[PDB]
């Protein structure tokens, strides 16, 4: 019923914008519109030897960020999208036609799987 919500971003300040932001969305108490949060970027893991390991992750979507948001409310969506919009980790939209940008459910399931959810 829900939708996963996409914004753009500042390029290598999203994962600081992720801190900023979440924190916001848990200050003001908007946990129960946002779900999920999964972050455009590929895991890898790499081992070499026993005790030491290094796992890292390539970005896909830069300066994205798929938010599985509930702004289904009726005409607009709600305080949520004031929240990220007034967040230091902000500085605008793609420039379209409107200001966020919904993900379809079968693009959904292909950025969900890269990240780490489906897997």
């Amino acid at each position: 019923s829900i939708e996963w919500y996409a914004v753009h971003t500042l390029v290598g300040q999203e994962e600081k914008a992720k801190a900023n932001l979440e924190k916001r969305i848990k200050a003001f108490g908007l946990q129960d519109k946002i779900f999920q949060v999964l972050i455009p970027t590929e895991e890898v893991v790499e081992l070499r030897e026993g005790g030491k390991k290094e796992v890292v992750r390539k970005k896909l979507f830069p300066g994205y960020l798929f938010i599985q948001m509930d702004l289904g409310d009726e005409e607009e969506p709600n305080e949520a999208w004031e929240v990220v919009r007034g967040t230091p980790g902000i500085t605008g939209f793609v420039g379209a036609g409107m200001r966020p940008v919904p993900l379809s459910p079968d693009e959904v399931r292909h950025i969900l799987e890269v990240s780490g959810l489906l897997g």
